[PDB]
């Protein structure tokens, strides 16, 4: 199926909204990750491929996504580098783990209705 850029947009956008609802666990995804000001040299060294918030809208926004499965995987790649990043015990892993309940909820009935 050829999955016109509008469309994806349309259905997939309220998935991310819900996720940047989230005060106050979507605050440390809702920009990229910066080792410079955080003081974390090994980020990037450990993440190969970073991920937040407003990179999966920009790529939803600008046509980016092919297909569908792409979005969710962005979506799953931000929680997994947050959770290989992180320590059990900080902000950001607890937040992750809130964010893809979240997600899970909403992801659903719409990956349900693009197929
Ligand atoms: C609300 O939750 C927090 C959590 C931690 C901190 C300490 C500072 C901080 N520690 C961060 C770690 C990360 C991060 C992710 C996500 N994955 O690996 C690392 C590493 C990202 C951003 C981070 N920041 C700035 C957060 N601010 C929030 C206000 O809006 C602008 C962004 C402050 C607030």
């Amino acid at each position: 199926k050829i999955f016109k850029p509008e469309e994806l947009r349309q259905a997939l956008m309220p998935t991310l909204e819900a996720l940047y609802r989230q005060d106050p666990e979507s605050l440390p995804f809702r920009q990229p990750v910066d080792p410079q000001l955080l003081g974390i040299p090994d980020y990037f060294d450990i993440v190969k491929n970073p991920m937040d918030l407003s990179t999966i809208k920009r790529k939803l926004d600008t046509g980016q996504y092919q297909e569908p499965w792409q979005y969710v995987d962005d979506v799953w790649l931000m929680f997994n580098n947050a959770w290989l990043y992180n320590r059990k015990t900080s902000r950001v892993y607890k937040f992750c783990s809130k964010l893809a309940e979240v997600f899970e909820q909403e992801i659903d009935p719409v990956m349900q209705s693009l197929g």
